[PDB]
């Protein structure tokens, strides 16, 4: 179903294999397969004629000094993943490791690394029998370390090495023994070819992207959401504004918040450019409302050109030395360095703390009756109860969840430590944690954004009932939020109805649990991510 | 064994409590009692008379606008707890809800929180009994909403509070029913003194002082041991250079190390004053062994600043209203913002992050013969075997969490959201999150200690082979790191011998348990820790 | 000579009026002064009319549920400049305020904006008389209390509103009485498109840009000449490895070094796959020369990117309201904020930090010789004198910049007031401070950078008398970093000379003079600039 070898991998053929299972196949062409062995072919002769070659007939590191005879070729490798098996602190989740794997995979079949089909093969067989090895969150500056698991696993080195085999934990010899396979033996090359590139790094962040594109479209409905119970205009949206200062960032958002709000029972209707006064209010929208696409324009833009260079680090042949069997040669490089990993998720989570700010802001408008424009405090339901202080308690959270994405916003690249690996690596990306890093700003925004979603659909249904005498907010709302809405509604179990809004009295919900629900269904791929899918 | 509303508890006293289950009582002491009982009173014929008090007559927050009547006085506490159940992320780790539970308790017996006794000694039975509610770590801005999970649970409000019961999940109800507990019923004022305080990140902040203070003196031993690996000198410490310039971190640090290098082998003995010429190295050492009393004492001089701040919030009244019976009044203050907490994490994390960078310039020196003096490259082990890179990995593994350290280092108390709940907590702490990422801090700190030991201890190995033809290092190292470097030989389960340092070959270990089993040693106050327990 | 109004204005087109004086007309192309018109028209029409339009029937901000009526119409463009007159701090580089003026000369030939092209007109003579407005570097967080300067100044409102006019600080009013100029009053609007856009942030952030592509250039001939004093190895930059991972950044970085180090003999020329075994030293050149490509793709593209998006800002009309004279109606909107300035100097400024770091990770195996392959410590020339340190001060100093530099790297868009301005403008940018730190950066950068090439010179001198027992590097060096060395050293005024190389004894010159006449000469774009020329435009 995702074929390896043929055409360019992308960030969603990425995400389709680690999250979804996706079944994955090396391509049978046979100059695909011809390259492989070549380099192969090449590798092994370079051996057996005592030839210098980094890491193959030489130490490592700073120790690539010592020249290695032809004799130990071989074991040379096998002690590469025991003096890499150093990892600490949690393990990545299993889809980080499942990316990992098919990127390898497809960086292999480049045919420049000089490693046998069948060490190849034996990631696809894992992607595909639901074996996935244990790799931990320390360990690499950007991946030998992490990779050193994998590979480990892959050929069964040692009882140490842990695996996934569908839900149960295992070690690696008996994983092949049930999937009736045999130990292998790394031949010169294998182990740095195996275990020199940007794989994991990468894998993390390819997810991170994919789920932060998802969480922008989600965003760009809440603040649908909020222009609709605010009251808000159209007219800051109107194509002649935007075209006047055409960032395609900026172009892009305004055009999908015309497609959001369009048909929208809600909001003032004005891209005629009325604009009369207004009492107690003023004339325009505030600047969360009225600058949202000025505003959003170069995060948009900058998550596009991160998943640009995620997609080429995805395609690229991420090793060294790369061998060049055209020209019978070798070269020492540096593919191995994930600096656009590194600096793009430093970006990545800027940007993430960028949203969740403006989004907060969103919220303070809504339940402060200030700024309201009608709403009641804290978009309290039920009035007749004086006890009920609404959404007071959902708001401090969001107040919590915040601050923390714009301190994870912080950026890692520039802390590179220059004294590195016996100051060999003197320059290094810092690429694998700040992956984690940004996974860490990926989970942390699905819990913010769930709670983004309570506060839009509450305020809808409150406001529809300052306009109808009812909280059936659907026939208010645009089309398109309206599919959002009663995805939101659907998966917390509320069902929209006239009398009721969606949170009426404090005591009759646990509102932790609807955020649980809703973060839980984003990051499945459910009904709230289908209801925004045009937008992606 | 600890008694509360006595005297002043200790960060060491919440530990104990927090982490060794050490059994917990509240004083007998009557005119305590008298105080618990004289502001319950208070309350009681202040709620009688329809008098306007904040949280207790009045709505919360920035609707403390509206007034509540005596006869919603009780159910408007029971809903506070309603609308604050909005947590979410992962759980606090026991220990620091254990400690929260304890700090309000002590809070509560000062008598001016106008709270039943029997409320109080709910705490003590959880403490004793080994019930822990849960809690999330998002909710505060600095502990509303963390704090309605544990009264929820002391009170049993409902099947959705989830506790442990030791090692056991089950719901609050059930667990009250197994202890013989009958649910209770919030009074008015109770809610608000139950969950209008800084308990919860005073608590988080208590511990992580608390390990702190013992992995610096572990960071002490290390560098002794990296001091003794370099046949460095001990005139760098002489009490002449440091009186002359005497902060008392700093002074606190020359004499310790002082302490932990006398009657070595391994140093260059040199009070005396001499130095004379060496080649090819320098005349003197390098700053992170000639400076390390100037640059320690900063952070030791911190760490205690810190410990200071955290115990006295953790004796203070902290919560809103304060009763004052013997003025027959209540207060309207803000005892519940937690600053000191907020900034002295921003500040624990910081001097972390400057402990690791400098730990990590000493195995810089070490793995590197350029500056190791002497000491084989990477401290290999088995130098007849041309394929050990020895530490190559478990370096790149501590270049990896240092930056890392150092990107938790940044601040987050000025990060606060000036629009916070209906703009009503326009300044706020961040005090939680901050404690929290503090935890993240020494979570991680804790693994690289356990590194940094491991290179200290190989290191002296193979200095000690240089001096006398094997590997037994404990009886050329001082007194007082021979404690430490054998409690570190015991936790991997590698004996000291005289034909094998601690590391040989590189086939024979995988390096990750060692870090594993040294940080479970540190984390459970182990051997190691004991091993320093002097410093402390 | 640049033309306003016609086609898009570049970075080099606003760099070449604000820095080097470039004369500027507005264009007569009769569309583009038939929109300008057409504008104007409509303003004065729904203003007589008494419709109402924000921040002129209105109520600025916070306050724009106040009415004002066509009586007041006036009268409320006049208090606008006063009330905004609140700068505080050190003042702009006067090349910022031109560029400001330019960009908002061009903003208004678009058509939507309802000016009097007679004050766009007094913004073109102000520029070709060399006449500028004092502005202040706070006031803004993104630009309508600096705008109010060049505003008030161009008017000539009050004398205390202060310019420069070609060196002599002079009031407003003085200076146009010296243009033969009336002073203006505004209309209904004016003021507001006066001072309602992103001109000012753009204009400090275009000068930073196209000083950072400058300073990048430079750069890479930094790393080339040390590359060539390290004796390290062309093989890092083969077009087979960064074909197989290209990123255009990177892919780019690498062609530039093979084109900078072509026909070197300094190098070892291993263009062929040769990588014979290093005694008793690694196989391997470390990460800092070997992983270049790689580690400058993300910068010099991201550098691209920023450009890119400035350009656009450049070219954009940032004013509110917008006036559609096709449909005769006006749109309230947002486009005076400068998000793209505030977030891509916020990455400028982080990029620089990289840059800096890598340089001064390249220092340290120069002055070192555990890593440098054999040149002397610190770089020392005179070596028969024992008390010479050679570049052991300047070292030092480059590690004091550098930091800095990576601090300076920090962002300030995330760090937005929520409750600015009556929480009217609950988002904002931060973006005029920020492009004010970047021009901090780029300062601070430019003396890093002299650093560096003082490093790089030295070093191939040394390394040529390795080489061939001379200290002359021109005739060992490639063609392309020839160019660079000759410039530098004509810049100090030391002489290449097979005698001596560029620092023979310590006592022979004070380098924090070479240091500034380095640095000098990069920020007026002399011989160390046009040295990199080539590179430029790629």
């Amino acid at each position: 179903n995702v074929i390896i070898g043929n055409q360019k991998l992308t960030i969603n053929d990425v995400a389709r294999v680690a999250r979804n299972g996706t079944l994955v196949s090396l391509t049978n062409n046979t100059d695909i397969l011809q390259g492989i062995q070549a380099s192969c072919d090449y590798i092994n002769n370079a051996v057996e004629s005592g030839e210098p070659i980094y890491g193959v007939t030489s130490g490592f590191g700073g120790m690539a000094n010592v020249a290695i005879s032809r004799e130990q070729a071989s074991e040379l490798q096998t002690n590469l993943v025991w003096f890499l098996k150093t990892g600490a602190g949690n393990k990545l989740p299993l889809a980080d490791v499942r990316a990992a794997m098919l990127l390898r995979a497809n960086s292999h079949m480049r045919g420049a690394s000089g490693i046998r089909l069948e060490l190849i093969k034996r990631m696809e067989i894992f992607l595909n029998a639901g074996v996935t090895p244990y790799v931990y969150e320390f360990g690499s500056i950007g991946d030998l370390v992490p990779l050193s698991y994998i590979t480990g696993s892959l050929i069964g080195l040692d009882p140490s090495f842990k695996v996934d085999f569908n839900g149960k934990e295992m070690d690696a010899p008996t994983a092949l023994r049930q999937l009736n396979l045999s130990p292998l033996t790394l031949l010169p090359k294998e182990g740095l070819a195996m275990m020199n590139g940007t794989s994991v790094m990468t894998g993390i962040a390819a997810n991170c992207v994919y789920d932060t594109q998802i969480l922008t479209a989600i965003a760009m409905g809440v603040h649908a959401l909020d222009i609709q119970a605010l009251n808000g205009t159209n007219q800051s949206f109107h194509p002649f504004i935007h075209n006047s200062k055409p960032h395609p960032g900026q172009l892009w958002a305004a055009d999908q918040m015309i497609s959001l709000l369009a048909n929208s029972q809600l909001v003032r209707d004005e891209l005629d450019g009325k604009h009369d006064y207004r009492d107690h209010e003023l004339i325009q929208d505030r600047y969360s409302l009225r600058c949202l696409p000025q505003y959003l324009g170069p995060i948009v833009d900058g998550i596009s050109q991160i998943a640009k260079q995620i997609e080429i680090e995805i395609n690229s042949v991420t090793d060294n030395p790369l061998i060049d069997v055209d020209n019978q040669a070798s070269y020492h490089g540096g593919n191995f360095l994930g600096q656009y990993v590194g600096m793009g998720m430093d970006h990545l989570r800027y940007y993430i703390g960028l949203l969740a700010k403006h989004l907060d802001v969103q919220i303070a408008l809504l339940a402060s009756p200030e700024f309201s424009n009608g709403l009641p405090p804290s978009l309290l339901g039920n009035r007749e109860r004086k006890v009920n202080m609404g959404l007071k308690g959902l708001q401090i959270c969001g107040n919590s969840i915040m601050p923390l994405l714009t301190f994870y916003g912080n950026s890692i690249a520039d802390r590179f430590p220059t004294h590195a690996e016996q100051f060999n690596q003197n320059i290094n990306s810092q690429g694998y944690t700040s992956a984690t890093l940004a996974r860490r700003s990926v989970d942390i925004f699905q819990n913010y954004v769930a709670i983004a979603l309570m506060f839009g659909v509450q305020a809808v249904d409150l406001r529809t009932y300052k306009k109808t005498g009812h909280y059936d907010a659907r026939a208010s709302l645009s089309p398109a939020t309206e599919r959002l809405y009663s995805a939101v509604r659907h998966v917390v179990g509320q069902k929209p109805t006239s009398d009721r809004p969606y949170i009426w009295n404090d005591n009759e919900q646990g509102l932790d649990e609807h955020i649980a629900r809703i973060s839980a269904d984003i990051a499945a791929g459910g009904v709230i991510v289908q209801a925004v899918q045009d937008i992606l």
